[PDB]
């Protein structure tokens, strides 16, 4: 299948994850990220995978699924982060994508139903306000739309709470991440795509951030 890729990879060259001097580079990037779509907050880079796109936020969880990072009319929509995230102090960055069977948006994060990919590819970095951040995956998953949108949560009531969720995510895992040392003082990382398994399918990755 064939769809929206162009434009959403002229913007691959402004990505901030390609010294002070190359830094300010990045923060140039930034910036001429931040003009074309004010919506923008930070850049996702998979490992092993062609997941390498600015990351939007809009007013809801909708809008984005259907229009680009221009906020045109788009199949492959972009790829967002959840509408009722706040960056600065949630403990779940929950980010959003199609994945439409052609290989584009978040497709690969399906790869990570394979546990020597899993093995092999640990890491998903960001680049929010001219800093790069390191997550390392631990909990890879699918299961039913309805069921993921109640459970998922990106705000916390307390310690206990959190810890509880942690724990159940890293439960849902198809595959153990080895000396991860998961813990209530993580800030963690939750990719979200659909697939093709089962009707409904979502599939999920949640990394936590390391270094």
């Amino acid at each position: 299948y064939y769809t929206d890729s162009r434009d959403y990879d002229n913007l691959r060259s402004l990505s901030p994850l390609s010294s002070p001097e190359e830094h300010k580079q990045d923060a140039e990037s930034e910036k001429n990220l931040k003009n074309i779509n004010p919506d923008y907050r930070f850049w996702i880079k998979v490992e092993g995978t062609n997941i390498d796109f600015p990351v939007v936020q809009g007013k809801d969880n909708d809008f984005y699924l259907h229009h680009n990072f221009n906020k045109e009319k788009s199949f492959s929509g972009s790829i967002f982060v959840d509408s009722e995230n706040n960056l600065n102090d949630d403990s779940n960055i929950v980010v959003y994508g199609h994945n439409m069977r052609n290989d584009t948006m978040f497709a690969q994060i399906k790869h990570f139903k394979n546990e020597n990919f899993f093995n092999a590819n640990k890491y998903v970095t960001l680049y929010r306000e001219g800093k790069k951040s390191t997550f390392e995956i631990f909990s890879v998953y699918q299961e039913n739309a309805k069921d993921l949108e109640s459970e998922i949560k990106t705000k916390f009531s307390n310690k206990e709470d959190y810890e509880k969720y942690l724990k159940e995510q890293e439960s849902k895992s198809l595959f153990k991440r080895d000396g991860i040392d998961l813990n209530s003082n993580d800030r963690i990382l939750t990719l979200i795509t659909s697939g093709y398994d089962f009707v409904n399918a979502r599939i999920v990755v949640v990394a936590k951030e390391i270094d």
